């Protein structure tokens, strides 16, 4: 199970509560295992938000159901290509060198994710993903994921720091007494 | 003023059916603000949770208006201003180490449990304060995952922050002894 892209990117909304507007939005996109067995492989794309941790959207692309998927959106790509294809055009959107705009619009338990190019006359659909809002039991998962790992991180970084601290305070220690 | 008067761990005499009756660390946290109805009535929140567990959440709030009744039950003989005062400073003895009491947690069976403290003299098992927890719902545990979460990150970022600072603050005062 490889994570081939963590990062927060700018994106357009569309969401009932709020106006349309552009917010920073975390997307995920993490490739492994699963289904109705754990024997299917799978692509996991997953939209977040910094400022609201209840904010939860995922896509599980089943390895099984991709050449329907693929069909539909005219992809000329494996299931094993896809998330590279997906992941590259995330990143250059992330990364700010380039031409094309993140779109999330509800529609509520789901939402779409479109990759758009906008040109002159028309705006260009690159990708479309349907990310289905995530339930009270996956969305405390992720919660207590988020919890434990950044709890974990934070005890990780105060343990280099002591050590650090320590360890030039030392170097500190020697210059002075000679 | 919202305020925590205590956020610790504190080891435990836990009977939990899912388990064994056994003695296990738990996070205890004490705050003090309002709520209630209308978030006018005073409060008093008892936490408990588990380091192991983030799933596990059990919480008392104590609102002012029902602690007369409380405080007759309990036979207690202070304040709602002071009864905190009271359950901290024993917790907090009994997180120091320096104390002849114990704390028992005990479920049933599964959404409510007991936290007492104990003193275990030679004849009698003394109770100096019963309270009972009520285990939370989806939508108090999501918050409280929520809300650790967020704190975690931030607190992680600052520690970098600070940490990247002083490695250079340091990196530089050995960067101007060893060529003085």
């Amino acid at each position: 199970p490889q994570t081939l892209l963590e990062t927060t990117v700018m994106v357009s909304t569309k969401m009932p509560p709020h106006e349309p507007q552009v917010r920073p939005l975390g997307v995920y996109v993490r490739t492994g295992r699963g289904g109705p067995n754990g024997v299917t492989r799978v692509v996991l794309v997953r939209l977040t938000d910094p400022t609201d941790p209840f904010f939860l959207f995922e896509l599980e692309l089943l390895e099984d159901d991709y050449n329907a998927f693929k069909q539909h959106l005219e992809l000329l790509v494996d299931f094993h290509g896809f998330p590279r294809y997906l992941v590259g055009m995330l990143r250059d959107i992330a990364d700010g060198a380039s031409a094309y705009e993140l779109s999330f619009v509800l529609n509520s338990n789901r939402g779409t994710l479109r990759v758009l190019e906008t040109t002159d006359e028309k705006t260009v659909e690159h990708i479309s993903l349907v990310l289905l809002r995530q339930g009270d039991a996956g969305l405390k998962r992720y919660l207590a994921e988020r919890f434990q790992h950044y709890e974990q991180s934070f005890r990780a970084s105060e343990a280099s720091r002591a050590v650090i601290t320590a360890e030039l305070q030392e170097k500190i220690g020697d210059l002075q007494a000679a």
